[PDB]
C-alpha cells in the first residue's frame, strides 16, 4: 500500500477563485468515485515543491485524506495526519519519518552520559514533536450537529416536510419534524457517549521535577518534557508522565491496568557500552506511561532518574488507542446484499404509484392536482421513522452490558453472529491462580536414586538457600506479594525478608544468605537466574530455574539421570506440573547460563475449576470446534480434556523430534497411515517449522489441530493470521500478559482478570470465570435477530401503508391529517422502541442463526402475508351492499372535508388492527428470545393499545368531534367487524405456526447444491482419502 505525494502549492490568482461559489455542491460526489473530476476541486497537477495542499493518488489504496497548512515559524515543514508526525528533510525531497534517523539506534556514548541539554533553542525540539500531551480532537455540539446533517435520508425527510407544508397539511409536517428532532438527539447522544467515555483515559498533566546541567533543579509542568531530557522519580512515589529508560539501578514497575496481569515484574537497567538497542530489548529495560512505581534501589549516591525516549502518538500507550476513531481494519462484512430487495420494493412501489395516478387521472379529474397527490403517494417509501427506529435497537441492547457482563466500551459486537470456533488458555482460565505445594525431590547425597518426594523443611543444604532466594516478591509495609507461584515457594520455607536491609534473608540456621542480582520471570526465556552469596563463601554461587525441557540441554550432558524421561513424565500422567533446579559455583550476562548442573526437581498442583466442565460440555453441543493454545510441557492436558470430555473417545498427537533436515514426522498413538479421524495435538517447536515447511500440509493439518505445547507467544499472531486467511472465525480467552498480542486485529477474543474501563481491548467482564463466554454468545445471538425483526416490521408496515393509500384513492376522497398521526405516533415508534427491550433466551440455540438477508423463504413468507392481508378483508366494498347506506357525494368538493364518508371510517378503523396484528406476528419466535409475554412493558403497552382501540369500534361517546368519527346506523353492524378482526387474529397465528416449518426447505430436499465455502471441501477430501 503506497501512493505518491503530488500536489499544487498555490496555483491560485485566482482569478476564478470565486466563480465556483455558485457551482454545484460537489463534496458528496468526491466521497465516492472521485474520478468524476476530483482534480478540478483546486487540485491541479504540479510538482512537489512546497506543496500547501498534499494529496495521495491512492494507487494501491481505496481511501484518501487531505491535510493542509501551517507549519510553526532551517525551517522544516510538518503536518499532522491521523496522529502521526512527519518532518521535512533538507538533504532529500518530500518529508521523512519522525525521530531524526533514530529508528532505535543512536550514539550511546553521549546518550549514556546524559549531562542535561543546555537549552539549545528548545523551540526546534518542540516543533518536531509538539507538546507532550495526548488530546483526542473533540467537536462542539453545533459542530457535531451540522456535520451529521449531510445524510441523504435527512435531506429527503426535509423535502417531505416541505411538501407536506406546501400541500396545506402542516400537522404531518410537525410530526415529521419531531421525528427528525428525536433522531438528531439520539444520534448526538450516541456520538457523545463513546467520546466522553474514552476521554477519561486521557491522563491530566501534573507538575514534575526535571534536572538541568550544572546542578540546577527546577520544577516544570509535564508539557515541557521532551524525549532525551532529564527526569527524576518523584520522592520514589507517584506516577510517570511518559515512557523512559532507567539509567542505572533496579526499579519495580507494574502494568496491571495497561497490559493485563497485575503481578509486578522486576526491572533492571539496560546494559552499558554495548551498542544500539532495538524494540525487542526495550521490554527488558523500558518503562511504561501511566504506571505506579513501588520502589527503586539507590545503589549510587544521586537519586534514581530516567530519560524519556518516546512521546506523542508514537508511544506504546498511544498505539492501542490509535485504533479508536478511524476503524482499522475496515468492517469485515458490508451490507450490500439488500440491493435486490430494495430494487424489488422500488419497482413494486413505482408500479402501484403509476396504477394509482392513472386511476386518479381517469374520471376526468383535473390534471393540475395529480402531481401533488402522486408525490404524497410516493413519499410513503421511506417514512421518517426508519433511521431513528433502526438505530436504537443496538443502543437499547447495550444497556444490558452495564448490568450483566461483559463490560465493553460498540459496533463490532455483531461480528460474532456467525462465529464457528472458540479457543481457551490453560494458564489461568482452567486452573486457579494460586498453586498448591505437592512435594519436592532432591538430587544430592544419592547419585540418581529417587529417594522420597515430599514437601518438608527438615532437610538443609544448597536446596534450602536456592528455594529461599529464588523469587520476585515485593513488599510495602505488609506481607510479600507478587506471582502466586513465587509466594507459594517462599512460604514453604517460612523465611521472611525485612529491613543490605533488602537482600538478606532471615532465620538461617547454617549461615545467612544474601543476594547479588535479581531478574524477572519473563516468559520469553521461560527461565530466570539469580546469584546467591553468603559471608565466608569461597566464591558466589549462581542458580537458574526454568522448564525442565531446556535446562538439560544447556547443562552438563553427563549429569542428568539416564531415566530422566521417566522421572519427568511420571507426574505428567497425573496432570501435575514439574520444574527443575540447577546450581554451579561460578568463580569471580549470558555467560552465567553455561555448563550448569541440575540440582533437583519440584512438582506443583494445578487444580481445575469445578465450574469449567459443565459450561464446556453445554457449549460443546452447538457443533463448534474448540482448540487450546498454551506453552506448557508435553501433553499435561489429558486430564483437562477428560474433565471436559474433548478427546474422551480417542486422542493422538505428533512426534516432537524434528531436528533433522528430513523432518520425518510420523504420527504417534499416545496411549500406519494418518487418517486424522481422531483429535490431533501439535507442538510449539514443530509448529514453528511445519508452518513454512511442506505448506501443502498446512491447510489439512491446521483444521485438526487442537492443542499446542511449548509454543512461544510470537506464534499466536501468526496462528490467528493463518486462521483468518483460512476464512475461519475464532475467539480466544486471555488471562496473562502474553495474550493481547493477537487481540489487535485478528480477530476477536476474551480476557480474564481485567480492571474496569479497559481500553486495551473491548473486554471484559469483572467475574474471574470462563462463564462469560456463554453469556456473550447468547446475548450476541439474541441481538443479531433484532435487525432482521425490525427490517421485517418496517417492510410490512410500508407495504400495508402503500396498499391502504392506493386503494383509498379509488375516488376523490382523501384521508385527513390527524388520521395519519393516530398511527404514525403510537403504532410505529412505540412498538419499535418496545421490541428493543427483549432479552436472551435461557436455552442455548441448537442451530446457528440465519445466514443473511434477503433469502427466498423470508420473501415467500412476507409476500404470502401481504397477499393474505390484501385478500378477503377488503369486503368493505362488497358486503356493505347488504346493509343500508347512501353513496358518498363523489366529486362534490375533492377535499378532506368529506367527514361522513362510509369507506374512510371502516378502512381507518381496520388499519390500526392490521398494523398491530402484523407487528405482533412478525416478532413471533420461539428461539433466540423468550416469548412475547416475558416483557412487562410490552404487555402493558399492548394492553392499553387494545383498550383504547376497541373503544372506537364500540358505540362512540362524547368528545368524538376531533376524531371525525361517524355513528353507525345499526349497532349490530359491528358483528362483521369483530368477526373479520378475530378471523385475522386467528389466521395470523395459524399461518405463522406452519410457515416457520421447513416447507421452504422441504420442497427442495432433493438438493443438488454443493457449497464448499473453503470449509467443507477440506473435510470431504480428508474423509474420502483415508
Amino acid at each position: 500500500r503506497l501512493s505518491g505525494y503530488c500536489g499544487s502549492p498555490w496555483r491560485v490568482i485566482g482569478y476564478h477563485v470565486v466563480v465556483w461559489m455558485m457551482a454545484g455542491i460537489p463534496l458528496l460526489l468526491f466521497r465516492w468515485k472521485p474520478l468524476w473530476g476530483v482534480r478540478l476541486r483546486l487540485r491541479p497537477c504540479n510538482l512537489a515543491h512546497a506543496e500547501t495542499l498534499v494529496i495521495e493518488i491512492r494507487d494501491k489504496e481505496d481511501s484518501s485524506w487531505q491535510l493542509f497548512t501551517v507549519q510553526v515559524q532551517r525551517v522544516l515543514r510538518y503536518y499532522l495526519f491521523q496522529g502521526q508526525r512527519y518532518i521535512w528533510i533538507e538533504t532529500q525531497q518530500a518529508f521523512y519519518q519522525v525521530s531524526l534517523l533514530d529508528h532505535g539506534r543512536s550514539c550511546d556514548d553521549v546518550h549514556r552520559s546524559r549531562h542535561g541539554l543546555s537549552l539549545q533553542d528548545q523551540m526546534v525540539r518542540k516543533a518536531i514533536y509538539g507538546p507532550n500531551v495526548i488530546s483526542i480532537p473533540v467537536k462542539s455540539y453545533p459542530q457535531l450537529l451540522v456535520d451529521e446533517a449531510l445524510n441523504p435520508y435527512y435531506g429527503f425527510q426535509a423535502f417531505s416536510i416541505a411538501l407536506w407544508l406546501a400541500d396545506h397539511y402542516y400537522w404531518y409536517a410537525l410530526c415529521i419534524f419531531l421525528i427528525s428532532s428525536i433522531s438528531i438527539c439520539l444520534s448526538l447522544y450516541k456520538t457523545r457517549k463513546q467520546s466522553q467515555t474514552l476521554r477519561d483515559m486521557v491522563k491530566l498533566s501534573m507538575r514534575v521535577c526535571v534536572c538541568r546541567p550544572g546542578g540546577e533543579e527546577e520544577w516544570v509542568d509535564s508539557s515541557e518534557l521532551v524525549p532525551g531530557d532529564c527526569l527524576v522519580l518523584p520522592q520514589e512515589g507517584g506516577l510517570m508522565p511518559c515512557d523512559a529508560a532507567l539509567v542505572a539501578g533496579e526499579c519495580m514497575v507494574n502494568e496491571s491496568s495497561l497490559t493485563g496481569e497485575s503481578i509486578p515484574v522486576l526491572k533492571t537497567a539496560l546494559p552499558e557500552g554495548l551498542g544500539p538497542y532495538c524494540a525487542e530489548t526495550h521490554r527488558r529495560h523500558t518503562l511504561f506511561c501511566g504506571t505506579l512505581i513501588l520502589q527503586a534501589r539507590a545503589y549510587v549516591g544521586p537519586h534514581v532518574l530516567a530519560v524519556v525516549t518516546r512521546t506523542g502518538f508514537c508511544t506504546a500507550k498511544g498505539g492501542l488507542v490509535s485504533s479508536i476513531l478511524h476503524p482499522r481494519p475496515i468492517n469485515f462484512k458490508f451490507y450490500k446484499h439488500s440491493m435486490k430487495f430494495v430494487a424489488a420494493l422500488s419497482v413494486l412501489a413505482l408500479l402501484g404509484t403509476i396504477y394509482s395516478i392513472f386511476i386518479l387521472y381517469r374520471n376526468r379529474v383535473p390534471l393540475n392536482e395529480i402531481v401533488i397527490r402522486a408525490l404524497d403517494l410516493v413519499t410513503v417509501v421511506v417514512p421518517p421513522a426508519l433511521p431513528a427506529a433502526m438505530t436504537v435497537c443496538t443502543l437499547y441492547a447495550q444497556s444490558r452490558l452495564r448490568r450483566q457482563g461483559i463490560f465493553c466500551i460498540p459496533l463490532r459486537i455483531n461480528l460474532g453472529g456467525k462465529l464457528q470456533l472458540v479457543c481457551f488458555d490453560k494458564t489461568g482460565t482452567l486452573t486457579e491462580d494460586g498453586l498448591d505445594v505437592m512435594g519436592v525431590v532432591p538430587l544430592k547425597g544419592q547419585a540418581f536414586l529417587p529417594l522420597v518426594p515430599e514437601p518438608r523443611r527438615l532437610p538443609v543444604g544448597p536446596l534450602l538457600r536456592a528455594l529461599a532466594t529464588c523469587h520476585a516478591l515485593s513488599r510495602l509495609q505488609d506481607t510479600p506479594v507478587g506471582d502466586p507461584m513465587d509466594l507459594k515457594m517462599v512460604e514453604s520455607t517460612g523465611w521472611v525478608l525485612e529491613e543490605e536491609p533488602q537482600l538478606q534473608a532471615m532465620e538461617e540456621p547454617p549461615v545467612p544468605v544474601s543476594v547479588l542480582h535479581r531478574f524477572p520471570f519473563s516468559s520469553a526465556l521461560q527461565r530466570m537466574s539469580v546469584v546467591v552469596a553468603w559471608p565466608g563463601a569461597t566464591q558466589p554461587e549462581a542458580y537458574v530455574k526454568g522448564s525442565p525441557e531446556l535446562v538439560a540441554g544447556l547443562c552438563n550432558p553427563e549429569t542428568v539421570p539416564t531415566d530422566f524421561a521417566q522421572m519427568l513424565q511420571s507426574y505428567t500422567a497425573a496432570g501435575y506440573r514439574v520444574v527443575a533446579l540447577a546450581s554451579k559455583p561460578l568463580p569471580t550476562r549470558d555467560t552465567v547460563e553455561g555448563d550448569l548442573s541440575l540440582l533437583g526437581l519440584l512438582v506443583m498442583r494445578n487444580l481445575l475449576k469445578p465450574q469449567t466442565t459443565p459450561v464446556i460440555q453445554a457449549l460443546r453441543r452447538t457443533r463448534i470446534r474448540a482448540v487450546m493454545v498454551t506453552g506448557d510441557n508435553l501433553q499435561t492436558a489429558v486430564t483437562v480434556a477428560r474433565g471436559c470430555g474433548m478427546v474422551a473417545p480417542q486422542e493422538h498427537l505428533i512426534i516432537v523430534h524434528a531436528t533433522h533436515p528430513e523432518r520425518g514426522q510420523p504420527a504417534s498413538l499416545e496411549f500406519e497411515p494418518d487418517p486424522r479421524s481422531r483429535h490431533l495435538a501439535l507442538s510449539g517447536p514443530t509448529f514453528g517449522i511445519i508452518v513454512k515447511h511442506f505448506p501443502k500440509l498446512l491447510p489439512k493439518v491446521l483444521v485438526q489441530g487442537t492443542v499446542f505445547a511449548r509454543m512461544a507467544p510470537e506464534q499466536k499472531t501468526e496462528l490467528v493470521c493463518e486462521l483468518q486467511k483460512l476464512q475461519y472465525c475464532v475467539g480466544m480467552c486471555g488471562d496473562g500478559a502474553n495474550d493481547c498480542g493477537a487481540l489487535k486485529a485478528a480477530d476477536v477474543g476474551i480476557s480474564l482478570s481485567q480492571a474496569e474501563a479497559s481500553v486495551v481491548s473491548p473486554f471484559t467482564s469483572s467475574m474471574a470465570s470462563i462463564e462469560c463466554v456463554p453469556m456473550v454468545i447468547r446475548e450476541g445471538r439474541c441481538s443479531l435477530d433484532t435487525s432482521f425483526s425490525v427490517f421485517k416490521y418496517m417492510a410490512l408496515y410500508s407495504l400495508t401503508q402503500f396498499i391502504s393509500v392506493l386503494i383509498l384513492y379509488t375516488i376523490n376522497t382523501n384521508l385527513g391529517d390527524l388520521q395519519f398521526l393516530a398511527i404514525d405516533l403510537v403504532i410505529t415508534t412505540t412498538v419499535a422502541v418496545l421490541m428493543s427491550r427483549t432479552g436472551p433466551a435461557l436455552v442455548l440455540g441448537r442451530v446457528r442463526p440465519p445466514g443473511a438477508l434477503l433469502s427466498v423463504p423470508v420473501l415467500s413468507s412476507l409476500l404470502l402475508q401481504m397477499v393474505l392481508v390484501t385478500g378477503v378483508q377488503l369486503g368493505g366494498y362488497f358486503l356493505t351492499l347488504a346493509q343500508p347506506w347512501f353513496v358518498p357525494l363523489n366529486r362534490t368538493v375533492a377535499a378532506p372535508d368529506n367527514l361522513p364518508n362510509y369507506e374512510n371510517t371502516v378502512v381507518f378503523s381496520l388499519s390500526s388492527f392490521q398494523y398491530l396484528i402484523l407487528a405482533a406476528a412478525v416478532s413471533k419466535g420461539a428461539p433466540f428470545r423468550r416469548p412475547l409475554y416475558t416483557n412487562v412493558p410490552f404487555l402493558v403497552a399492548l394492553a392499553l393499545l387494545s383498550s383504547v382501540l376497541v373503544g372506537l369500534v364500540l358505540v362512540p361517546g362524547l368528545l368524538q368531534g376531533p376524531l371525525a368519527l361517524r355513528n353507525i346506523t345499526d349497532t349490530g353492524f359491528k358483528l362483521l367487524l369483530l368477526g373479520l378482526v378475530t378471523l385475522n387474529f386467528v389466521g395470523a397465528f395459524m399461518l405463522e405456526s406452519v410457515l416457520d416449518q421447513c416447507l421452504p426447505a422441504c420442497l427442495r430436499r432433493l438438493r443438488p447444491k454443493r457449497a464448499s465455502k473453503k470449509r467443507f471441501k477440506q473435510l470431504e477430501r480428508e474423509l474420502a482419502e483415508q
